[PDB]
């Protein structure tokens, strides 16, 4: 009861700077005001009351509980309506946009950019209450949206980065708002803004169209290169298989294998050289010359294509290990090269150190199978996860043992190492044990050697049961995703060209329109055809199509 | 029927790789080694004899390169027991998420 | 729910009928509360019942979880300390550890007033650990 | 959960002290007044401060605070 006259009060006092629109002083709440209250507690009837005696609909609640990545804040963005949005109350954001006085407003966006599509892209995590909630609100924002402002598309306006809601659901890793854009379906009063219709429908068989206005490689920040080389979360293998995304890369993969086999065979022709350069190091002086200037040019193209895609698209251990090693043999056979052109008698062992790194190299090419490929994709897991901490484990009890063993034998163990090596000989299956009968402490070295064995047995058999309690509960798609992914990145790889030679890459997919616009001009899309065969659909019913005879 | 489904499935993919390994090592040793590992062949004969079990290891004292030889050795040994590890949890990947009354 | 009807039954009929005693400090002569027998003999639904306890307008002192905001979805709750702290001798966490014989020991450290009073112990205590 | 267990163990195991110098221990939590007790004074409890985000908040019934603002 005490609202209504104490604003009469302030308003017959006359003060130059009114007491509805009031702002919070402190760094923690800072910018929060009395409009931010009422559509946090629900009232609907405060809320017309603050808005007819003129609170600032447009206030940007800046403080520190706003904002996002602080623990335990909530970030909505700092505008009331983005906070009305959230809070998944439905008339008090259609008070807030028709009301007489003030209208909020939806291209209104925040201090770090974002407008209220991204605030309801950001709040989403994973559930059925959240993610109804977020596509309902989505729709219903972007409906009234067309209603209120038709010339404006909503859809387009960036945050501070650049992106989208599109680009910022691919690159925070929302799998569920994602899902719902790239195929999107809207009724007969606003049907421009779908993102999928269909072109005919012959019985069961129909044609998709897909839209792919931000989704295509050829233009630059793609969502296809923010799943690749920007999003960072773990979700990035799952985003690949979705709907229109899964038959556009195997259209790209089965338009570029065949230069996916010419760079094999390329890769398979050096290495043939760099074998018999270096297996006949020791007329023929020319020819091996000659093999040295071949070697030093691939290790020079090998080494600043490495760098110009360290440099291009990154800024990350398991993402990027094949880059690595690429990096690693490069290096070392330029190094290589240019110890044998000084002379320095070191170059013999980094040669065939980077020969036998290059000749286990060959692996990354069998990523064009899926049989061998998911079989790569396993060694780099076991490689990278579960060998290293078993190597902490054995080389404690190693050299353990060892220091052991020397200092009770006192011609058997005479160091560390040639103790060492004897101790490892043991897990190969090769090693010696017996009964000396030159030591004094006979009885002590063979127990020390009993213990020994029984203990590495039970750190393989540890790394063998680790491994099966990983592998037997998991889900069988991971690798089959993990395997797509790299098929991924590395058709977006091949389409940026060599690095000495940048290429002119192609639109893909068909130019047609799709409808009309509300304002002029017909809308004129750039789209994806992907056919569908359902036998319930004579069940539901038929779709616009855009074409009458399938062509 | 188990013994054909593992030779024309999970063998030849194992063969691929290992002999891809066996063949880069084997070269190393063969050029790095300037009487141990004399032909390809004969260092290759080496080196699958470290997969039964028998094979000989040792610093050899009489060549200029001790420690590289030796870091070969080693790292072959590791990455082969990677391979067939990695071999039997595919088998146990296929076999444990497959319907019993298939091989009936 | 059984035990658990029966106890806040009689908790809040002891709350009418005698207001000034409170009959969760009354010990045994092994020296426990209800709360440190049910951590003691190791049982999980009652403990967990108790830990995370709310009761309405007309015995509302007798809770142990408090919400001190809830603005939108974010809130803080509060959680009561009495017996479960391990300041005071002959805590709930010292039983846990120590004077329990459960094979259930390791499912009640995962409890909700629990796991976040663990790690911001250990959270406080890394440097000491990697001295 | 048999991990959280051995680090519980640690945690109190170091929290006690060593033999040679028995440590001063302190509470854990905040004190804060609850609210009222039916016989006189105001309850003034020792507390741990839990966050929590939940989405189900809209549609069941809001629960009692003992402050207003998030501070
Ligand atoms: C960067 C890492 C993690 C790495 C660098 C080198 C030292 C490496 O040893 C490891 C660790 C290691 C050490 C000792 C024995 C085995 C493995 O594994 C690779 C790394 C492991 C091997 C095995 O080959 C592979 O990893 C398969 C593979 C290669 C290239 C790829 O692009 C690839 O992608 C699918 C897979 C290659 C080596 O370079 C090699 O052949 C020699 C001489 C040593 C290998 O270190």
């Amino acid at each position: 009861a005490c609202i209504q006259p104490l604003l009469e009060i302030d308003r017959d006092s006359g003060n130059p700077q009114p007491l509805v629109n009031a702002q919070c002083t402190d760094e923690y709440y800072r910018g929060h005001s009395a409009l931010h209250i009422a559509i946090e507690k629900r009232s609907l009837q405060c809320v017309k009351l603050l808005v007819e005696n003129g609170a600032n609909v447009h206030a940007k609640a800046c403080g520190h509980f706003f904002q996002k990545n602080q623990d335990t804040c909530f970030y909505f963005g700092e505008l009331p309506l983005s906070l009305a949005a959230c809070t998944k109350q439905w008339d008090v954001v259609n008070y807030l946009l028709e009301n007489p006085h003030q209208p909020a407003s939806l291209q209104a966006q925040d201090s770090l950019g974002n407008t209220v599509l991204h605030a309801l892209v950001m709040i989403a995590d994973d559930s059925a209450e959240n993610s109804a909630l977020v596509v309902r609100m989505y729709d219903g924002l972007l409906q009234a949206g067309a209603r209120l402002c038709p010339n404006v598309q909503l859809e387009g306006i960036p945050n501070l980065e650049g992106l989208t809601p599109l680009k910022l659901a691919a690159k925070e890793g929302k799998i569920e708002i994602f899902k719902h854009i790239l195929q999107r379906e809207f009724s007969a009063p606003c049907q421009s803004l779908s993102r999928k219709f269909t072109e005919w429908c012959y019985g069961p068989v129909r044609v998709s169209l897909y839209d792919l206005a931000s989704v295509d490689s050829w233009e630059e920040n793609s969502v296809l290169e923010i799943i690749a080389f920007h999003s960072r979360s773990p979700h990035r293998h799952r985003m690949v298989v979705l709907e229109p995304l899964n038959k556009l890369l195997q259209a790209k993969w089965d338009r570029l294998i065949p230069r996916f086999c010419f760079n094999f065979l390329c890769y398979l022709v050096y290495m043939l050289i760099f074998t018999a350069v270096a297996y006949h190091q020791p007329a023929g002086n020319s020819m091996l010359l000659l093999g040295h200037i071949l070697i030093l040019l691939g290790g020079v193209y090998l080494l600043l294509g490495q760098l110009w895609y360290f440099w291009r698209r990154r800024l990350s251990f398991m993402d990027s290990y094949s880059e690595i090693l690429f990096l690693l043999q490069a290096l070392l056979t330029v190094l290589s090269q240019v110890l044998c052109f000084l002379a320095i008698e070191w170059y013999l062992p980094l040669l065939v150190s980077s020969l036998a790194m290059g000749w286990t190299n060959l692996l990354y090419y069998t990523r064009g199978f899926q049989h061998t490929g998911i079989y790569s994709v396993m060694i780099e897991k076991v490689i990278l996860r579960d060998l290293l901490r078993f190597l902490l484990v054995y080389l404690v009890f190693l050299f353990g043992f060892a220091v052991a063993l020397v200092s009770l034998s006192r011609p058997p163990y005479r160091s560390i190492l040639d103790a060492s090596l004897e101790l490892f000989k043991f897990t190969i299956g090769m090693g010696e044990l017996a009964f000396q009968e030159q030591l004094r402490f006979r009885g002590v070295v063979l127990l020390l050697l009993l213990a020994y064995v029984l203990l590495t047995y039970v750190l393989l058999l540890n790394m063998l049961i680790a491994l099966m309690s990983e592998t037997v509960n998991s889900v069988a798609t991971d690798s089959w995703s993990i395997w797509k992914l790299q098929k991924a990145i590395s058709v977006l790889e091949m389409e940026n060209g060599y690095w000495w030679c940048r290429r002119k890459k192609q639109r893909a997919g068909v130019m047609l329109t799709v409808g009309t616009r509300p304002d002029g001009s017909p809308d004129e899309r750039w789209c994806f055809r992907v056919g569908e065969m359902n036998w319930a659909t004579w069940e539901q019913t038929l779709p616009r199509t855009l074409c009458e005879e399938p062509s």
